[PDB]
């Protein structure tokens, strides 16, 4: 088990990415959120398995098909956020 948070930049808005994101950690079960910043990247926060964690990046440095990234940032973490879910937010 393992947590991150990622940061995404690139046309990773107006093309449903948030969404592409939901159910990419969706099909791992994963738990955590999905988050546009107002700065105009992107955030991810996710905990679970490391290698459906990794797995994960891969989903998420692709973009959407529709999408494309252009720079992305990792950080991992170990300081559980115990959830339950994968969630879209904008707090």
């Amino acid at each position: 088990m393992l947590q991150y948070r990622i940061i995404v930049d690139g046309r990773v808005q107006g093309v449903g990415f948030r969404y592409f994101v939901q159910m990419e950690a969706d099909k791992r079960k994963l738990a955590g959120w999905v988050k546009n910043r107002d700065d105009g990247r992107v955030e991810i926060l996710a905990e679970g398995p490391e290698n459906a964690l990794q797995s994960f990046v891969e989903a998420v440095k692709n973009g959407s098909p529709f999408s494309k990234v252009t720079d992305i940032s990792v950080t991992e973490s170990r300081s559980l956020e115990g959830h339950h879910r994968f969630s879209i937010v904008y707090s």
